[PDB]
């Protein structure tokens, strides 16, 4: 074990990464003033992109203006009719991601979501896997992966998608643990299995969040590397509008001002 | 590599851990302010000792009575004559650690000192591990290792111990890496080989210490599941008087209030 | 190596309740013993469905299950004598059939998918043969012709059972690269019964591995051990196949129930 | 690539054949509804051809059974010998009893105290010339000054004359490799023998496991849990754990099996059988 | 346990034989003096009877020195073909031309531009039924959409009719082997044959993997500084690093080896005498 | 195993420059002329020391590198003849003495640390074997003459040549677990000529591995192939011995100046 850790040390020294944000439109104006610090400190990384959760048409613009880094926003499907594609979490009359990026493709790059775990309402993996190979026949043209802790299921899932011929990169999702019992919410919406050792290491941590920011960062950082060192030259994170853990990821991948 | 990283999570959980504390004297007041803040908080994980730098006679008794940890303190040979026995760091008429633990031990539990990449003074590594033998065979029962990053080494010095006969533990020392440029000097007065991986991380953080912090988190996380794996159930961390780092460590092995 | 069985161990605790099960009996040739006993020992693990093969009449046991155990039932399969069959089943509360083209002018199980949609909306279950069925053509088109059996109206794809988990999950992935969208699941068939399993395998084309062989020779009259072999052979194979993304599993119980229900127990799957 | 290392694992196991040593140890029963268990396991066990079997000594039944092993069956049956129980003259007198009645080997143990088995060993060994079969403990004896306490005593012990080394049972087989790799660093020239325990109750083996300071892994209580009434059941999961550990163990290397029956043959002749010893090879 | 997985290492390579394929790799000469070192390698390599020879193509000097090597030492010579120089009517009338010559082999490359291959091995093999050898990137090539697109690409090329994989080479052997289990993965049946480039010249090794995007290790950077001026000694080094990597290879069950020799024979000779490719076996 | 390689290779930077390194030559026979090439290219790498062997009168060419090069330089070696011998290299500038027993009433190398201790304060260097001298009566035997050679007045220990790295390191084990507290250097051998290494391996007792021999077969002509073979071989060797801890080495250069240069080169040792 000492000789992987250490193999694994020096194999990331010899890195040309891509990184690309994700923040959310806040709820309070304390939210919002984290937020814009967070997005000061990180304009520095100079990432490919940055995203918006989905009222949020106006921080693509702000974004795009305030900072000079690319914005795009995310959109769903829920109450509209005839760039992040999604169908969105649902009421009536359903369209899937596939019909947006085909509508929306006529007005782009256009961003899908990636499932490794299978999304909750996929009849079958294989029909899940299907779906996100003509989302990009439709059009779009990066992809993007839920977040997930089990690297092997990731890896897996990477290996079907060149076998059904998908040509675009699967970016991972890193999404730092700086907030358990948030995760454990998300996690609840989001049928992604917490695996046991991450729930043993921040049982009774629910009020020290300084030691949740270290120990976040050792399990990203264990990610990334691992993730590093198959090829991965992509990455999208989970910044829940914190800049902590973040800017310490890409600082091991080289990503530095 | 997936599999390893894994592998190495859910061994942890699988855990009857000993920590000990370091700390050292202080220069000013605001570091005896930082001291004393750090000492409240580690006092929780109720560790089996703290040690005290090497004057340093007012702390084994105010850690002793102001708190209610075992206090040990740390004692060299210099400018003296006829329970932390070291020679120290020297001059004139010299005397070695060992005379120290034969002379302490007229008057105890002493610790002495080890070095798994060799004592630069010793005139070989066969010299410099008899001379470990013979301390331990003088009185001594806790064996404390400079601190190191090639764990791989460790395990080796470790093994050529019990090969020699060495019936207690050998603990290792660990010091997580706040401050890279102090690492430096401590590093050129210990002969302890800094690894090029661990000086790539560092470059351009002589700033920022709260990503130094979550860095160092990572690498001093991945050398102690390395070393819980191995059998390891002892620790004694260098805190630099500061406590982050030791404190998130200790909660990854299960040491928790 | 030895992290390898440890990593397959600790993926169970990762699996919640997320597998789906489904057990396969046959009608009885003498004096149902332990065809009867296997039903209520299986019952309490709540299975997708279970099946009765078809060679006699055989809508006597489908209909004892349908009322007696509160189990989905679904029973194996001239076009006009089969529209009233599938109509019988259908009035009578089945839901799903297996169609198969079966063994003795052919009716192929895509015809039948035909048939049996235009009787009724039926949750047909056709069969996949990663081996390659014995009378195919080529692995190309006994793979068209799985395709075929889905696009006439199945939604359930069964495979006959395996050994070798490499050439089904290179079988599985050649599904998907043609465009299957259902789930390929796996036929667990415990080896309770060496014998049987080698006159089986013969007439099926189904590869019997060399280690297999070797750990049954020997072993023709110590069932109990046979048995405790079947565990470590099952297990093995679903844990792989668990961890690489197979949550639906069908066993061919023979009549038999300590196997599979302890193969489930590790799934997941408890009352 | 699990099913690619699954298929190996078994291949393997038809690239070994006739080096796999196989040893059982019982217990002194209880009852005379245990007497009849224990003597028709050992009609079934016996037809492997083992090693040796033996007798675990609680605190002169252990004797009687050796003696009646010996004479009905002609295995070498092997007794525990505790230490903490008599003094060095009373050791003397049995070591030189045994050896008058035929036993050739004695598994040498300190004992389960409510005085060593480096001094049990020097004892024997300055008697007659027995093979003795010392505790290893991988996960490390529970009373041990430290790891390399435990280690050192080993090493000792083979120092001291025993030729046999028995492991205390266990479930995370890492850590017996990395122990049987510690143990041929210091120079023990014999082969650290896994105890296996085919875990036919897992009520019982927590019991055991908490005196034995043996970790139970987390997901070898997933597995059991809601068994606790089918014996039918446990006994197909322990075999399926049992098996694992045994062709993990076999490509490894390791050409010598401990089996702990507690009196039950079924799992033992089953993971035997796998091994390839079977009464026809 | 280093000293034992060095030995293990090397006695793996006498427990193979005979099956060990290899190929050379030469550049057309640019002046005369080359025009001797090429023909004196060529002679010194010729005695391994390699599979095949091929010459590279820059921007018919190549058709010429493949003609002259099937002609005075009957080795199959293959040329490499850039379909960034010609047209889709040329490369069919060189296809047949080169048919006709006896050419059984074409390296069919996209080509160094400052039309892709898979049109390339699709315009070859309809003209005739060539073995085609096509190049793979371990480490991605420089100019692919993504990682993804270039494994693709790959599989297309098999897919139009090439029966050869030939790799940029590469110093860091665990990516060629996570390279080659992606093409497993992928159902390319045919072998990713790995190319060797003895690093005979650093300045110069500089300059390719400049071009080729392939990553230089920070160690092999540290033995080469200073022995700019020492062909002897880099030989000596170089000789040290192609046969680990080799040894390495051929214990992971890779019997297939591309030389990127240029023109030179000594370290290529060498390296294949510890694969067991010698004049006399 | 790729990992063990590279993990091997990523050790020679966190070496730094720790490495001691010395040479040996012997009196050549006839003209010599690699004899002092060889010296020449070395003298740049700042070795701890250079040795002669001793057979008629080595004397002339340890007192030419003592001037010529500037390079600390020891010579091998009735016990009033040598106390003159003895007093007449110490007057020359010699601090170094490699007292060893040789081949032909014997002196035993214990005998002349006594011996050499009385002349001067001499740095002696004693042999050590790890496959165990041939005429010793036991391991042990051998292993206590150390000792005793030690203990008289030695302060150096040079291994006979090896390529079983695991007997060696075994052996060095046994060296401090009987107290020695000297580093146990290694004596490196790059085979240059296997035909020499065979005839010399069969009066020695040293074990030359089966895959040494098939790796040299059919290089009884080739010298280049030679060197490159040698290379790998004296590279692995110091590559695993660096890496547990040794950081002193001794070349057999033979009077060959081209690996021992090259090894040097890997181990940091540069000019
Ligand atoms: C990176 C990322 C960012 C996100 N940002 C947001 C955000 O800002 N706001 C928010 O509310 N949510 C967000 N989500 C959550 C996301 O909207 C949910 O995962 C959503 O439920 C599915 O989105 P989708 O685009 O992947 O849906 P799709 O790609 O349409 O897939 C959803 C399901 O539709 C099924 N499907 C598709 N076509 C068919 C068909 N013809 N017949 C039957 N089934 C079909 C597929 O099997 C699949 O299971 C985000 C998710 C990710 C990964
Ligand atoms: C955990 C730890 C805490 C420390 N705390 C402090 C501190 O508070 N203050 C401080 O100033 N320094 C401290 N140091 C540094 C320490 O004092 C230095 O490493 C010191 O130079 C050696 O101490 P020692 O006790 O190991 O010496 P020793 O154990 O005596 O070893 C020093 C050398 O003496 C040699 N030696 C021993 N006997 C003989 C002999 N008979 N002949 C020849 N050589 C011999 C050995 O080969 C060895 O190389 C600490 C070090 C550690 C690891
Ligand atoms: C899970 C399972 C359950 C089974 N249950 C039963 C049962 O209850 N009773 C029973 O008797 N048997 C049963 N069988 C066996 C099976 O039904 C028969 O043995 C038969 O050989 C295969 O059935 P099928 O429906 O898959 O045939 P099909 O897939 O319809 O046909 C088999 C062959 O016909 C070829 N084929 C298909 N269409 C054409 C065409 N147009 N032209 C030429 N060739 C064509 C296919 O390539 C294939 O090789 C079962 C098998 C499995 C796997
Ligand atoms: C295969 C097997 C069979 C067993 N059979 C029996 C049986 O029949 N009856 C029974 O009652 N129990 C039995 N036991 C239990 C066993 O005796 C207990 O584990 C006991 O507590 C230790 O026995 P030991 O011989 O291994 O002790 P030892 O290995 O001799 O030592 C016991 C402990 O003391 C430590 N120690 C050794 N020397 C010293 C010293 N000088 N100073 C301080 N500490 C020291 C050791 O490190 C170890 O932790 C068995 C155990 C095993 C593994
Ligand atoms: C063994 C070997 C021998 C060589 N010999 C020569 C030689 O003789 N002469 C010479 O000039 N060069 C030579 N080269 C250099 C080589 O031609 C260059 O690396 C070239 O840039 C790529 O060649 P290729 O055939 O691999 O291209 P391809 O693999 O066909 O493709 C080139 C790039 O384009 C991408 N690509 C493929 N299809 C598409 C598409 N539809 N849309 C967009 N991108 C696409 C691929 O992913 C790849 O990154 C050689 C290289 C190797 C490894
Ligand atoms: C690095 C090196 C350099 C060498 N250089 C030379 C050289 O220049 N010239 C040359 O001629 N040879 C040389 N030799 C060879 C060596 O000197 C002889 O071949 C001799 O056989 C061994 O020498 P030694 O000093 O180690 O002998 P010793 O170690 O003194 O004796 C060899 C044997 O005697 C036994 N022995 C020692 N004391 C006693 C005792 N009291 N009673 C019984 N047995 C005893 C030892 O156990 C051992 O088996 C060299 C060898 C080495 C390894």
């Amino acid at each position: 074990y000492a000789k992987e850790i250490n193999a694994l040390n020096n194999s990331l020294s010899d890195l040309d990464i891509n990184v690309s944000f994700e923040f959310f439109p806040p709820k309070n104006e304390q939210m919002e003033t984290m937020l814009w610090d967070s997005i000061h400190r990180l304009q520095t990384l100079h990432p490919k992109f940055v995203s918006v959760t989905y009222r949020t048409h106006g921080i693509v613009k702000r974004i795009k203006q305030e900072t000079g880094l690319e914005a795009a926003p995310h959109l769903t499907g829920i109450d509209a009719s005839p760039i992040v594609a999604l169908r969105g979490d649902e009421e009536k009359k359903p369209f899937y991601a596939e019909d947006l990026v085909k509508l929306l493709r006529s007005v782009f790059d256009i961003s899908v979501a990636a499932y490794p775990e299978v999304h909750p309402e996929a009849k079958s993996a294989q029909a899940d896997l299907i779906n996100l190979k003509r989302k990009i026949d439709a059009g779009a043209n990066h992809v993007i992966t839920q977040f997930f802790f089990d690297v092997e299921r990731y890896l897996r899932f990477r290996d079907r998608c060149v076998m059904l011929g998908i040509d675009v990169e699967i970016v991972p999702g890193i999404l730092p643990v700086t907030n358990f019992k948030q995760l454990g919410k998300m996690a609840q919406v989001t049928n992604v299995k917490i695996p046991s050792w991450l729930s043993q290491m921040y049982e009774g941590l629910d009020d020290d969040q300084g030691t949740r920011n270290l120990v976040a960062a050792s399990i990203a950082i264990d990610m990334v590397k691992v993730l590093s060192r198959e090829g991965v030259k992509d990455f999208h994170f989970y910044t829940l509008n914190r800049s902590e853990l973040t800017y310490a990821i890409c600082h091991i991948l080289g990503v530095r001002p």
